[PDB]
């Protein structure tokens, strides 16, 4: 009845913006788990882009990259919302620069050459998902024509249970090494865009690292986390959104809610 007073506030909150949450939230020190809609679809929107660095850094630990080799892109035409490889589409980034704006500032160009170039497109995207035991996630498009979110459409989307098991894996298990794990960590926690959702939802002094989404249609929009709590082994969670109407607005407010929900669920 903990599960069950946590669920009814995730429902009365959902209704309250008539749009659908769909959380999983694990405490990785007890175990303890809570899920609403759990194991419904989602759209992804950028969030897969916390998964893409994290496949970078595993290519680099199979020795296929090098993290500080250099990526030219000067002719390329580049997505909106590419302002980290904008600034420097004139001399390169490295890859592990690259991958990283792609995480902390939801880069689309970065995201794109990433999967034309090292990663194999959408399909190799969602086999580095396989891999790892992720039966759920499914990358169909490229940036930016997977953000669509439409009613109904299952492409780019995953549960929030899923998403919540990987991340536990690759920033928390054993998919990364030591010294790459400690990296992509420390990419979660430069993340720029967060400020309003999960990281909203706990105190100031706790170490967060998050990626978020934010599709521009239909109020979808999301965020994951590994929380480390002062004095406490880490939190996982996993907030997903949408919303009935085309033109509806995604809801930082309700996602920074709904964490605190799932939070206390587990706690
Ligand atoms: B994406 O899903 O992630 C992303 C976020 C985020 O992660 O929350 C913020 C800014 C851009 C992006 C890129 C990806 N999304 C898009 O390309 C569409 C997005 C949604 C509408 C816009 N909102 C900014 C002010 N309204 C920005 C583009």
């Amino acid at each position: 009845n903990k599960s069950d007073a946590a669920a009814k506030q995730i429902k009365k909150l959902e209704e309250d913006f008539d749009g659908r949450i769909g959380v999983f939230a694990i405490d990785t020190g007890s175990g303890n788990t809570f899920g609403y809609r759990s194991d419904e679809r989602f759209p992804l929107c950028s969030s897969f882009k916390g998964f893409l660095a994290a496949a970078v850094l595993e290519r680099v630990q199979q020795k296929k990259l090098d993290i500080n080799q250099k990526v030219k892109y000067e002719s390329r035409d580049l997505e909106y919302h590419s302002p980290i490889t904008t600034k420097y589409k004139g001399s390169g980034m490295t890859l592990g620069d690259m991958a990283s704006a792609a995480l902390q500032y939801s880069d689309n160009g970065a995201t794109n050459i990433i999967m034309e170039r090292f990663l194999g497109g959408p399909e190799g995207m969602t086999k580095f998902m396989r891999s790892i035991g992720d039966n759920e996630f499914r990358l169909d498009r490229w940036e930016l024509e997977l953000n669509t979110a439409i009613p109904g459409d299952k492409r780019d989307t995953s549960t929030p249970k899923a998403v919540a098991n990987s991340l536990n894996k690759l920033a928390l298990g054993n998919v990364l090494n030591a010294k790459v794990k400690a990296i992509y960590q420390n990419w979660l926690k430069g993340n720029t865009t967060g400020d309003a959702r999960i990281r909203a939802s706990v105190p100031a002094d706790w170490v967060v690292g998050d990626k978020t989404g934010s599709c521009g249609a239909y109020g979808t929009a999301n965020d994951y986390a590994v929380i480390w709590p002062k004095n406490r082994a880490p939190l996982i969670v996993s907030i997903y959104t949408t919303r009935k109407s085309k033109d509806d607005k995604h809801s930082d407010k309700t996602i920074a809610e709904a964490s605190r929900i799932a939070i206390q669920a587990i706690d």
